[PDB]
């Protein structure tokens, strides 16, 4: 039925260029550099331990023809060498400036960063006055303010791009930035940055280290989420007033000490993982507030790595308002869940039609879909790459699945989703590569093998019809794909080495989709589709936090180009408060299946604290709060550190 | 000059012997199970989550052929599997008892584990009353008596071999055993094991359970080398009464508190690496005594893996009394030492002259070669294995290597050793996977790259002459190989997966050396060779802490037959005692380069501790201590937890 376009072999042949790098001792890099543009840069690094310091020049590469032809650069990278660790550190966006942070043969006062600001056409060299721990990180209210770690725990910032490199703290552990240039550091005080590991104090300047004001002792480490702020004290404040006000955080349960974990922060709530008794790798995720201070019970039996703390959780960026993570049930089994409200209820994912389980046992009940993500991969699973979703191509999700076998555990098989997670459908066998362009337009997969591979799988209608390509003849260990930086981007760029017979030499092949994409899709090419509503009102068929939005989908066997924004509501309406559109309440939570949010067994009723007590004034209610940024109106009725 | 043996093709490829286990899904594990029977085990295990319970039947093949010829045995392992972390636990040497931790599909009372007794030949099954959360652990004064750990912490052993399973507490952390069937174990009293990881509770039964005995508190750990026992309180405590004293030690420096760590424990004294004042990742090697309480400095530099704390720390088992770690240099390079009377002096690795740098760069001045051990591999760098030495083949030593170049940290190539560590040769290029068989009479190694090999290097002459043989026409993916376990043993066997253009089917080839070894090496094939003294006197030439003892060995193009022991010395005479057979005192360290202790940069003079105090009775001396287990007279005269 998926069909094919005008034999389209003979384009995407014309659009492949390859080229040879031949011997490139070491792990190569390769990166794109804004778009409109063209620029690639092909930088070799090696994973050498940070403490030596030997020889070798690192050899970098940079193509101004879209990866069509590459030329020798390293010419500038003389008796310099950039690390593993390191690697490039990329401007945001359209900011076109990118650094490399290398390291002299035999250099010992610091390391040669080289500059550059117009996309990496011509850099410029400079002298660090110190041994960078960290790759420079960038400030979000300017990309020209810099920020780095020192090997001795020295903090630096640079004003100019690099230009000028004033230190600012000299016991400092770990270092972020902040809303409009703001930087929050730890220091120590007694030898050792790790010494002191269960007290540090975090500071904050506002003025790039002209101004600096203690914000919190006894703390083990922080965070920034959001527009929210956290220390962990165990113990966790949250802060919204950028420190000044530390509210601890209050739960219903946590009868001893339990461990605490934010999973994610919005602009409106944060979610937070809390341990279990006893270990054994679950807990339960709680849903905060508009202000992040009291939480509600919201999942039970969450698994997480009980060795690192890694979790399944993932943020649905195609659709707004819908997150999936892996529980365990009461077989003691492995099964993922999904929420459309923010949290405010999940619901198990509707196992997949057209899949091979229903027919294959139905007498054994388990064979749910596992959705593989951080969990399964800090498990050392083999999964590459975690859930993939695009924020512009709406609905769109791509990841790998599992059913419920050993054999699925070690070969995941790849997942496609269009309604933004509620439906999927297997598509590829195996672990891939995937990654978006076009906005969705075009979905790139590779496979993941001990097996050289050279053929390369592609869909042009969001993941509903794949088609396969053999990009050469010269089989490739793959290495890995890069696409270009662009909403309407359409190359993409594959590197890897050969077996020839000893001397593995490297090549890199760039595809270019415009001569397959002809056609720009018409209204004939579109379908309008509405988000799942887990309400019953007929009226309410896509109100994903409130409000209603129409999107649209390419048809199957769309081999067009599109070019219109996937939502076409411009002002979406506002549908009547629902159920799912009000989170549970403290103390309150929503039983598995049923969606009425009932009482946590406890009856003596409790009102919160606020840090040094001074409690509530005491809302008792029943057990509903209106979900921030739920946009409603109507429907139902509602009821530490100095 | 190496030459070749009566034309070695047509020996090995009547020996070697190929059988083909097509699609085995999962990681395929082989070992061989006891020598003069030819048993070979072929298990299939699944990366799968302790925590979650699914399906599959893991399949199990038995070779009675000396892997000629193998056996489908799945019609055991039915409805049941075993997991990777599991695997097949083998009994110490001629035990011959092989147990399979393994798991029912949907089981749930507890795991099916099988046990074998004659050399694994023929199984029993039995159910285990819990699931299993590590694998079973063997006492050293009987192999019939099992340590288990179930996933709720409970300590489960088995006096008849997995016959009966009684409990012995229900809040265990972790557990080893010790001497004479004594079991160590800690315990926690609030929730979970982890929550209380500062302040725990060390058990100890002398009669399996029956009679226990609190031994420790406020304690973060516990270990157990050689005769001794250690307990983490940072502080640490050393005991040798099996915990009835836990005399605190006693070091000159640690100014705070400095985080110490046991490097290895000898029957007679024990190595502690304890770290420097803001980390950076260097430390210093103290070494103690006869008692294990009071240290002396050793070493500075000492490289460890900040994240971790591992160190290239090795002991050269061929050799006794020989150590090798890696350090810090003055210009901040990678240089590893080594030691000829057990930490009492280091010195550097003299170059090898065969090899490519001093004429390379002779105007650059660091090009030492670097021994990689667990340190490099913490690091993630490409060394696949550590140093392996086998203590029957003295002298003989195999280890990846380093010049202080990035493209060597990237590729190591492999370096032998012949006299214990003193001089190495580059022998191999690139990584290798290496094994010791015939007591050092053959050395095997495999390549260690991404494309799939045909080919092993062998050695019959300790590593000095090096042939090459093609063993299969299918080139493989390199999955592991394993040895015969003999003093005399000369099978080996190799496996893993083809690439058959999809479809990737396993195959096992088990090559026989006895062919290619006619002749036995008369004495007219060995030469006699001592150990390196670090001693100026003539009459020393090999006084390895105290006693003199020669060594023989096969000579260059060797392909005999060996059944000799390589030392020839059969009652060792002691020399008159040296400064290297006396290590430094308290307070007291031997500079770099020269070979007399001098004092520690202090002068007010100390004198130790108690646990609660109770000092010394003052012994002031100079710097110089007998070496524990040093057998010399003469020649040099010298001067807590409730
Ligand atoms: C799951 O993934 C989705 C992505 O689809 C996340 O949603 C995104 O959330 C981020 C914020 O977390 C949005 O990014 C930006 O947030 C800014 C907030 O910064 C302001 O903070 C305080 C608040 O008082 C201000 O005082 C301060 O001055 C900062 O300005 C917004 O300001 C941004 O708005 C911007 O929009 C226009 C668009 O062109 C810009 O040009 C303006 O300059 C303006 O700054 C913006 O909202 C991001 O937009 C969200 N994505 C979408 C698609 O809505 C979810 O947060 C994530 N889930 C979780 C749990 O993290
Ligand atoms: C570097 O690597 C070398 C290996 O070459 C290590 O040397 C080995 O050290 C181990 C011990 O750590 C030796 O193994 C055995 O140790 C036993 C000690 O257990 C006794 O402990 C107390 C002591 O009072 C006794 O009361 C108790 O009853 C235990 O018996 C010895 O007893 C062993 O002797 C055995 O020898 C014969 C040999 O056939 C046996 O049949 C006997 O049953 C007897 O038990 C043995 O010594 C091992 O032998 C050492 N190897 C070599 C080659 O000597 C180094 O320790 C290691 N370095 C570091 C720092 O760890
Ligand atoms: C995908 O790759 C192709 C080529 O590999 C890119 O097409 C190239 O786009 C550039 C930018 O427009 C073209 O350069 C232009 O040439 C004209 C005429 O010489 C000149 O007037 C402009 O100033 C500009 O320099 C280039 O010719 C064109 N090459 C081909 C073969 O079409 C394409 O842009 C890439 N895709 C995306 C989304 O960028
Ligand atoms: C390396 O492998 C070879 C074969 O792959 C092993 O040789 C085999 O050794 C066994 C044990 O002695 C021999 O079995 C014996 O056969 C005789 C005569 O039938 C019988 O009387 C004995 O009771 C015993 O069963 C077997 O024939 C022999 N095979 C070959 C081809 O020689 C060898 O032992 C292995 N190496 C080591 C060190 O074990
Ligand atoms: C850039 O590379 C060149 C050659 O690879 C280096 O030039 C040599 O530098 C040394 C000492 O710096 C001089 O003694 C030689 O005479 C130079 N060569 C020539 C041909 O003149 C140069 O040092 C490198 N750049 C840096 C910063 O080290
Ligand atoms: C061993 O395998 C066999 C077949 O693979 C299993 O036999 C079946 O068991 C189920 C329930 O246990 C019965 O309903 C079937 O009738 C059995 N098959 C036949 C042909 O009789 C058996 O269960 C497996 N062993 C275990 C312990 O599960």
């Amino acid at each position: 039925e998926c069909g094919r376009v005008r034999d389209f072999v003979a384009k995407l042949a014309n659009n492949t260029h390859q080229h040879v790098f031949d011997d490139l001792r070491g792990s190569v890099s390769l990166s794109w550099v804004g778009d409109s543009t063209g620029v690639i840069l092909v930088l070799t690094t090696f994973h050498v331990p940070l403490v030596i310091m030997t020889f070798g020049q690192s050899k970098l590469y940079r193509s101004e023809d879209y990866g069509k032809n590459f030329k020798d650069i390293t010419d500038l990278i003389n008796n310099t060498f950039i690390r593993t660790e390191f690697g490039m550190a990329i401007g945001p966006e359209n900011s076109g400036k990118v650094v490399l942070t290398a390291e002299v043969s035999g250099g010992s006062r610091g390391g040669r960063i080289f500059r550059s600001s117009d996309f990496a056409k011509n850099f410029v060299q400079t002298d660090l006055p110190f041994h960078p721990l960290t790759q420079m990180m960038y400030s979000p209210q300017n990309s020209d303010y810099l920020l780095a770690l020192s090997t001795e725990n020295g903090l630096w910032v640079s004003k100019n791009f690099g230009g000028k490199w004033e230190e600012i703290h000299k016991a400092v552990c770990l270092a972020k930035w902040g809303s409009d240039n703001t930087i929050f550091f730890t220091t120590y005080a007694n030898g050792s940055c790790k010494a002191d590991l269960g007290a540090l104090e975090l500071w904050r300047t506002s003025d790039l280290g002209k101004s600096f004001k203690t914000i919190g002792v006894k703390i083990y480490s922080f965070g920034l989420g959001g527009r929210f702020l956290f220390a962990s004290v165990r113990r966790i404040h949250v802060s919204t007033d950028q420190g000044d006000t530390w509210s601890m955080a209050q739960l219903p349960s946590v009868g001893q000490e339990q461990f605490y974990s934010i999973l994610a922060a919005n602009d409106d709530m944060v979610f937070m993982h809390v341990d279990e008794p006893g270990d054994t790798g679950f807990g339960t995720i709680f849903t905060s507030d508009d202000r992040g201070i009291v939480y509600s019970k919201s999942l039970d039996r969450h698994l997480y790595t009980t060795t690192g703390g890694e979790t399944d959780f993932t943020n649905v960026t195609s659709l707004r308002g819908v997150y999936i993570t892996s529980v365990l049930s009461e077989d003691n089994s492995i099964q993922t869940m999904i929420t459309f409200d923010q949290g405010g209820r999940w619901t198990h994912l509707r196992k997949p039609e057209n899949s091979e389980c229903d027919a294959t046992a139905k007498n054994k009940n388990e064979c749910s879909l596992h959705i593989h993500a951080s969990y399964s991969i800090s498990q050392k699973l083999n999964v590459p790459m975690a859930p993939l979703s695009e924020p512009n191509a709406v609905g769109i999700v791509i990841a790998h699945g599992s059913v419920g076998d050993a054999i699925s555990v070690m070969v995941p098989d790849v997942y496609i989703s269009d309604d933004g997670g509620y439906s999927w459908t297997k598509m590829l066998e195996g672990p891939h590569y995937y990654t978006i362009l076009d906005s969705g337009g075009i979905i790139v997969a590779i496979e993941h093998s001990s097996r050289p591979i050279n053929v390369i799988k592609f869909s042009t209608d969001e993941g509903q019809c794949w088609q396969t390509y053999t990009f050469t003849r010269d089989p490739i260990y793959f290495t890995g794909l890069a696409s270009e930086p662009g909403a309407r981007s359409m190359n993409i760029s594959i590197w890897g080495f050969t077996e020839s017979f000893l001397t593995s030499q490297w090549v890199s092949y760039t595809i270019d989709f415009k001569d397959i994409l002809e056609r720009n899709c018409e209204e004939k090419d579109y379908t309008i589709w509405l988000a799942h509503s887990t309400d019953p009102e007929d009226y309410e068929d896509g109100c994903i936090l409130g409000y209603k939005e129409q999107f649209l989908r390419l048809r199957k066997s769309s081999m067009c180009q599109n070019g219109r924004d996937y939502v076409v509501t411009k002002q979406p309406s506002i549908c009547l408060c629902s159920l799912e559109d009000f989170l549970c309440d403290f103390g309150y939570y929503r039983p598995e299946n049923d969606s009425k949010c009932v009482e946590q067994p406890e009856l003596k009723g409790h009102d919160l604290e606020f840090c040094l007590y001074g409690r509530e004034e005491h809302l008792t209610t029943n057990g509903y709060r209106k979900i921030p940024g739920d946009k409603c109106q109507g429907g139902v009725n509602p009821v530490c550190t100095s």
